[PDB]
């Protein structure tokens, strides 16, 4: 028993989005932010937010510029798109959707039972 | 590009169909009408797609199927596959909790 590869993933995706959701922001203060909002739990890999990230602009929900230039850098932040508001929407009516189904299916169940 | 990717599409119909199994053993064709029934008869899944699913399902012993006394193949959740379900409920609540820790901080 264990949770699977694939639902890891998707966690580290709810998280990021809801990172960038709160403000734009770089990688490594991702992974110091959600390191401090997990009492040190949850220590994010960059590479996994690499990969997650590549995928996300494209499919236009994330976009990244630069920041930081004027100080002498050239540092890479991310932010959440239009098209990114209307995903992270559409991911909480649609397990809303989820949800209700198997809320009638336990209904549905008790009702045959009786 | 907003639209829901297939990976989330995927979890979802496994969540439903796991979950149709931790309320009780069942066979494809009863799963399919209890899902349509609690869907309003809006979602009547097609069977390939269950199969796709249970076969992963069945390899990671999530799942297990046995004879009825044709005969009817029922799948039954393992103790494994309720275990997963804990543990999955579990993970999902510290990742609510960190958006919530998150949420706090920008407040």
């Amino acid at each position: 028993a264990e949770i699977p590869k694939e639902m890891l993933r998707a966690q580290t995706n709810f998280i990021l989005l809801n990172v960038l959701k709160q403000g734009d922001n770089y990688v490594y203060g991702i992974i110091k932010q959600v390191k401090e909002a997990s009492n040190g739990e949850m220590e994010l890999n960059e590479a996994t937010l690499y990969t997650i990230f590549k995928r996300l602009e494209k499919d236009g929900i994330i976009s990244s510029y630069w920041g930081d230039e004027s100080q002498g850098g050239r540092r890479k932040y991310y932010r959440l798109t239009e098209i990114g508001h209307e995903n992270m929407r559409l991911a909480f009516e649609s397990w809303s959707r989820v949800d209700k189904i198997i809320e009638n299916l336990e209904a549905n169940k008790k009702s045959e039972a009786i």
